[PDB]
């Protein structure tokens, strides 16, 4: 059976995001940014690590691979708005959509994959990639779904030797999230649980 920690994990994880391309910047101001999206909804979006930053001015297009903080809500003009944090991009596509290489090990033994589609932008937050990453697992291979199944990592070996990581166990660390990366420079992706 799994503890109270590991439910709200996978409540988190397998929720869906908000997939919105082409939105305008309303407002950006520290810690957060006003966007109005193409269906008119506005989307006001947190940034909490001081390392990604989001730096586009009123006025510029932007992409959102995001996820809701709480319930959208109704303004009094009519407006619906959405309370998101992190995954705003900019709108550059690649010319042909790519496969991110992923692996995954559940307890060692190897697990081809399943839900993993191809990607057509061009950078992608950190944080973006993790709920993909994690959204597969918990879907496919049993993530956060019994006992013997509440850890490990995702590993993201990029072609410049950096790497980036995450405990599968904790929640993301939006807090600390360093800025988006372009997936085409992405050498490797692994996923492990225990």
């Amino acid at each position: 059976s799994t503890n109270d920690n590991i439910k709200d994990l996978l409540d988190w994880y397998s929720s869906g995001s908000d997939t919105f391309t082409n939105s305008e910047v309303l407002d950006n101001s520290l810690g957060s940014m006003r966007i109005k999206n193409t269906d008119g909804s506005i989307s006001l979006i947190i940034f909490p690590s001081p390392y990604y930053s989001p730096a586009f001015t009123k006025g510029e297009k932007v992409d959102l691979n995001t996820k809701r903080t709480k319930k959208s809500q109704h303004t009094s003009e009519g407006t619906y708005i959405h309370f998101q944090i992190s995954g705003v991009t900019n709108t550059e596509k690649l010319p042909t959509p790519i496969e991110l290489p992923l692996k995954v090990k559940v307890h060692g033994k190897d697990s081809p994959l399943k839900y993993w589609p191809k990607f057509d932008k061009k950078q992608l937050a950190i944080s973006t990639l993790d709920f993909e990453i994690r959204h597969q697992l918990t879907k496919i291979h049993g993530l956060y779904r019994s006992s013997d199944k509440t850890g490990g990592y995702w590993k993201i070996t990029m072609n410049d030797g950096s790497t980036y990581q995450s405990d599968l166990s904790k929640k993301f660390e939006y807090n600390t999230e360093k800025p988006p990366i372009n997936i085409d420079e992405i050498k490797t992706i692994e996923a492990e649980i225990n």
